[PDB]
């Protein structure tokens, strides 16, 4: 048998290695497909034989449900993404406690916090709430080194060309040349969030025991490796 997996293209490596545990215990192939969220929402809200989907925010999984596409009974939360400060790996640095007494300033040493672009990268719109709840955000908004998406904020940390950056978890350990300093407290922003979901119209045998199966051990200390929460 086999199950056909719609997911979020930044669990790509994980949902590989996931997949290959289940075959080699199950015998059962899962079939992926990555993209971005909003691809394989409009794919799925227009018929894709999707049996799972796997969606990177909760907004997209809530247009599937508004169009019927997803079995709203089989909706959960399946990863978080902690929101981190990352600094270059031959920094000084070592890790720091954020709160509400942080010393940005110190801590950017004469440089600029790399993020994504505040007004659209969700990694800088998370990073500039977390911010501004805890009082930073006067002192950091002259200081910015805003960049096009999240791979470039980690390029800046990555070549040692800004002190610090703010990114997400799974990212910090995808990039080896970026080490943690530190993570945001959850509440400080909207949370990043994976929702899992069975589609319309799919919950047969097979698709469930894969759904069930992405909730418990083996799948959960997979995504932990990759620096996904789990729940
Ligand atoms: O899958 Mo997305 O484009 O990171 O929401």
């Amino acid at each position: 048998g086999k199950v056909t997996v719609f997911a979020a293209a930044s669990l790509t490596n994980a949902m590989q290695d996931i997949a290959q545990a289940y075959k080699k215990e199950k015998n059962i192939e899962v079939v992926s497909s990555f993209a971005s969220s909003s691809t394989l929402a409009r794919q799925i809200e227009a018929g894709a034989p999707a049996d799972l989907f796997i969606s990177a925010d909760q907004k997209w999984m809530d247009y599937a449900a508004d169009k019927k596409a997803i079995d709203p009974a089989t909706r959960a939360t399946l990863l978080g993404n902690s929101l981190v400060v990352v600094a270059p790996k031959a920094s000084a640095q070592g890790a720091i406690t954020i709160d509400e007494k942080t010393d940005w300033t110190s801590l950017l040493k004469g440089g600029r916090l790399a993020v994504g672009d505040p007004q659209h990268v969700p990694a800088g719109i998370y990073a500039k709430e977390a911010l501004q709840k805890l009082g930073a955000w006067e002192t950091l908004s002259p200081k910015l080194a805003p960049a096009e998406d999240v791979r470039g904020a980690l390029a800046l940390v990555e070549r040692n060309e800004a002190p610090l950056g703010i990114v997400y978890g799974s990212d910090a350990v995808a990039s080896k040349g970026v080490k943690v300093v530190g993570t945001f407290p959850e509440a400080s922003h909207q949370k990043v969030e994976y929702p899992l979901a069975i589609v319309d119209g799919h919950r047969n045998a097979a698709v469930s025991a894969f759904y069930d199966y992405l909730k418990g051990p083996e799948a959960s200390a997979i995504f932990k490796r990759y620096g996904f929460t789990t729940r």
